[PDB]
């Protein structure tokens, strides 16, 4: 009960973004549904009405912006990833960061064994964080 | 393992919000570390270095922004709440929206018994979603 899940908004590259989240995060991509194959309007526009990536017991949901609403990227928050090992934190940091940019280089801080901040090439700010080992 | 957790950044009002959040959503507020009692600039701001709210197996995290860095609000993104009751939706939609701003009033849609988008007093976009009773 009571499930809190982040819903994200891309400006057209949701399908590409989730496919990579999938590849690197694992889990099941329960949904990759285009506006075209839905009850929607706009024309030639089968971007993604809704998408759902489930990983163990967490979920990312997303959508390609409706072209009736101005688009600003993602700002107030980031998707933090608490992982169980340094190898995994490095592997994820490396995977999603490629192509994007790094706000805070991966490494130890006073609260974690490995931590970093970055935005991926589809505009999404992540944290990768491993406290343990 | 692997925990996905959304990290919200607030502009000075992280306490007041997570409080409010704590109240409505219930659960446990571990963490409400202010800068003043931090293991780390910019006096005159003893606001929230780190705050963590845990409800069941989910969580929310936040802090007030560093004052150096400019703050563009929280944008491309919304916390989706999923729960079991059309009442529970009404409860959550109503508390968290008080003083807010609505973008889809609470009602049926093709994918949900009850559903609503809004933005709380504190600048956070929420979705509420129900799909049964």
């Amino acid at each position: 009960s009571l499930q809190i899940v982040p819903y994200l908004i891309f400006n057209g590259n949701c399908r590409e973004a989730f496919s990579c989240y999938h590849q690197h995060l694992g889990g099941t991509l329960e949904a990759m549904l285009p506006f075209g194959d839905s009850p929607e309007p706009a024309d030639w526009k089968d971007k993604i009405m809704h998408a759902r990536l489930v990983v163990g017991s967490f979920a990312l949901m997303a959508s390609d912006n409706h072209p009736a609403y101005p688009y600003e990227g993602i700002k107030g928050c980031s998707i933090s990833l608490n992982v169980d090992s340094k190898a995994e934190a490095e592997r994820l940091f490396n995977a999603l960061a490629e192509g994007g940019s790094v706000q805070m280089p991966l490494g130890p801080t006073f609260w974690a064994a490995s931590f970093g901040m970055f935005t991926d090439r589809f505009g999404v700010a992540w944290m990768v964080n491993c406290e343990q080992d």
